[PDB]
């Protein structure tokens, strides 16, 4: 219902604890989110359940940085921490390894393997269950937190050229080490045994977030935001030397 169409990719398993690393060039124009986020998928959810998500988004306004976020606390009623991380070149300008890392201890959040942020306890003990992996693209209507929407900036487009997620496996992995591995996707193809299209919206989303704007070209998966009626995608992917 909706005049706007954007996009999300989600996996469709959920994992306790992991760390997951992203190569990608975000979206950016006045009113936009550009995003990688862990979701425990329900928490949006009103029933007395707890909220667990942790977030990367490029607000629009802003693409030289991106704002990182633990979301705890319930519906309605959320416990949030936000906080801004530069990013060199700008996001929407060059690729850039984003990466999570949960532990039943803290969160790190990294930009081509530097921390910017790592909480540690507080709400990150609140981070209980499981969380799958996110990215999406849409458009906020809280002017104050992404800018007014720009509608001439339209489309925009938001590439990932591959996406590595690991196992948390304390003590076990490479070397001693606390991970393991668990799979790699280069994108060449949409693999839909491990990913889904997103296909809702929520209240402050001036956008449908559809199928219909998820494309698969030249080795990367575009996740794009268009007027609604003008879902398309003709151009060329960026490179990513
Ligand atoms: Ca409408
Ligand atoms: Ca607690
Ligand atoms: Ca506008
Ligand atoms: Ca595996
Ligand atoms: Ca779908
Ligand atoms: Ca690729």
């Amino acid at each position: 219902m909706k005049d706007f169409s954007g996009a999300e990719l989600y996996t469709l398993e959920e994992y306790q604890y992991g760390k997951f690393e992203a190569r990608m060039k975000m979206a950016a124009a006045s009113g936009t989110v550009s995003s990688m986020f862990l979701y425990q998928n329900g928490s949006e959810i009103a029933d007395g359940r707890p909220w667990v998500e942790v977030d990367i988004e490029v607000l629009g306004k802003s693409p030289g940085s991106f704002q990182s976020n633990i979301i705890t606390g319930k519906a309605g009623a959320q416990k949030t921490s936000e906080k801004h991380h530069a990013v060199s070149p700008a996001a929407d300008q060059a690729f850039h390894t984003y990466g999570l890392e949960w532990t039943p201890n803290y969160v790190r959040w990294t930009v081509d393997g530097q921390e910017v942020r790592k909480t540690e306890g507080g709400q990150v003990s609140n981070l209980t269950g499981t969380q799958g992996l996110r990215f999406n693209l849409w458009s906020s209507e809280s002017a104050a937190w992404v800018g007014q929407f720009d509608e001439s900036k339209l489309p925009l487009f938001q590439f990932i050229n591959w996406v590595k997620v690991y196992k948390y496996t304390p003590g076990q992995g490479e070397g001693g080490s606390d991970f393991t591995l668990d799979w790699t996707d280069n994108f060449d193809t949409f693999d839909g045994s491990r990913w889904g299209k997103g296909d809702y919206t929520f209240d402050g989303n001036r956008v449908d977030l559809t199928d219909k704007n998820i494309y698969s070209r030249d080795g990367m998966l575009i996740l794009a935001l268009t007027r609604k009626g003008q879902e398309s995608f003709n151009g060329q992917v960026p490179r990513d030397d």
